């Protein structure tokens, strides 16, 4: 499929190999369910620039593991910091402000996607933030973690992705479908 020749020429290697594991721990498969595909290589790319950004042993990264392992390392950070288990597997936790993240990417609107994101995960404690495929993000309590420059530049790759992906005429799917 198209889609799926683009995601292998636009995210790296280990991206691709990691969704993919993602994908098969769930009966998925990424050569029909493509637009499921370049979904995860971009939530899987945000989560590692998210980490990236910040000190060096600052972030926990959840996602990108597998199940047994990811929930391992969540009751690992509760009895370690006392905080509470979430019902649903967070994507990294926040060793400088002791808090699981939700990360999410949106192809509608930031205010919805979150709306959607917060009623299911009702662990109150759990910081969420999301980004768009346009440049807009949304934080809990309006708290970004990072700085504004490690935020400009997910903002950016998403945007680059969007472009290619339009260029290539499989924007209208991937959007029409989430
Ligand atoms: C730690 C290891 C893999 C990490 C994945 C994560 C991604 C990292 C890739 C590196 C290479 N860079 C940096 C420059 C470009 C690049 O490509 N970045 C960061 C930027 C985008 C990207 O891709 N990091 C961070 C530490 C080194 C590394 O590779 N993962 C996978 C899930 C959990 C985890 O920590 N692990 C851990 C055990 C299994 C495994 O494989
Ligand atoms: C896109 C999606 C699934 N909404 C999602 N968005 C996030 O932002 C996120 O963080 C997760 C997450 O963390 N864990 C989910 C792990 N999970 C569960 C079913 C499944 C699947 N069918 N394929 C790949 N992964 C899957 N999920
Ligand atoms: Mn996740
Ligand atoms: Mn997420």
């Amino acid at each position: 499929s198209h889609m799926e020749d683009f995601v292998r020429q636009c995210f790296n290697p280990m991206i691709v190999e990691l969704a993919e594991k993602a994908m098969k721990e769930y009966g998925e498969d990424p050569k029909i369910e493509t637009n499921k595909f370049a979904a995860t290589c971009t939530h899987l790319e945000v989560c590692f620039m998210y980490s990236d950004g910040g000190s060096k042993h600052r972030f926990e990264i959840i996602e990108g593991r597998d199940r047994i392992m990811a929930w391992t390392v969540v009751n690992s950070i509760c009895n370690t910091t006392g905080v509470e288990k979430p019902k649903f597997l967070p994507d990294l936790y926040d060793y400088k402000e002791n808090r699981f993240i939700e990360i999410g990417v949106t192809r509608r609107e930031v205010h919805i996607y979150y709306l959607e994101k917060a009623n299911k995960i009702k662990s109150e404690k759990t910081h969420i933030h999301i980004f768009s495929f346009t440049g807009e993000e949304m934080a809990t309590k309006a708290d970004y973690t990072l700085d504004e420059e490690s935020r400009a530049r997910i903002k950016t790759r998403l945007f680059t992705i969007r472009q290619e992906m339009a260029s290539r005429s499989l924007w209208d799917s991937f959007r029409q479908s989430e």
